């Protein structure tokens, strides 16, 4: 209940668009995998979390950071939690404190790979 397994395919699609984080969870974990056959330089997926208002700035500063920085600006204060950039057959997990979240606030999860954020995004809420 304090974790979720998310897949990102070769067709730039996450296998979920809504994540519910339970109230009693102290820690929340995201296990990201990548089915398919494409490398990370063309189809690298990451799971990034920020407020709805902050998403765009993270996506823009992210694309401008390059592949070596997992398409994320280093020390970006708007990023609550993030996995690394993964290619097909690779896996990565991230655990964050639920105390960094506010109940009732609109959160967005997304991939920061260039031109993929529009196709790879969804909501996260603390209920």
């Amino acid at each position: 209940e304090c974790s979720v397994d998310i897949q990102g395919n070769d067709q730039m699609q996450f296998n979920t668009n809504a994540i519910t984080v339970d109230k009693s969870c102290k820690q929340f974990t995201v296990n990201l995998s990548h089915p398919g056959n494409l490398p990370k330089n063309v189809m690298g997926h990451n799971w990034v979390l920020s407020t709805a208002a902050d998403m765009q700035g993270v996506v823009t500063d992210g694309m401008a950071s390059g592949l070596d920085k997992d398409y994320l600006k280093p020390d970006d204060s708007r990023v609550i939690a993030h996995t690394k950039l993964i290619g097909s057959g690779e896996k990565d997990s991230v655990t964050f404190d639920v105390s960094k979240l506010k109940e009732g606030e609109q959160y967005m999860f997304f991939c920061t790979f260039p031109g993929h954020s529009a196709l790879m995004k969804g909501t996260l809420t603390l209920k």
